[PDB]
């Protein structure tokens, strides 16, 4: 109970990227760029004009295992996009979106072992 509102607390998850997991073996960048953009706008390079989306491909065959990452412009969009695509259905497969950089604080963090 202090006098005067000197700045209010809020989620400072600078992380504006999201980690997707559950993509098919036929998923393409453009396919993820046009979809991930559903929520907001996907950080598009100003020099290459390409989306900041990554699609890890199995070094065994070269196909997209299913995991990927989408870097959004601002955090406000990334955090909103996570719960947006989190649990979506791509080509019949379930997608799992989660802020790449996610970790619990220290205060009241651990409970037991």
């Amino acid at each position: 109970g202090s006098s005067g509102s000197s700045g209010d607390p809020d989620e400072d998850s600078d992380n504006s990227a999201i980690y997707v997991q559950g993509l098919n073996d036929s998923v393409t960048l453009d396919d993820l760029a046009d979809f991930f953009k559903q929520c907001g706008v996907v950080k598009m390079n100003k020099r290459t004009g390409q989306p900041m989306i990554h699609i890890y491909l199995d070094k065994e065959t070269g196909k997209p295992k299913g995991d990927a990452t989408v870097s959004y412009e601002d955090p406000p969009t990334a955090k909103a996009a996570v719960e947006w695509f989190d649990g979506k259905d791509f080509q019949g497969s379930k997608l799992k979106v989660s802020l790449a950089r996610k970790k619990p604080p220290m205060n009241s963090g651990p409970s037991s072992g």
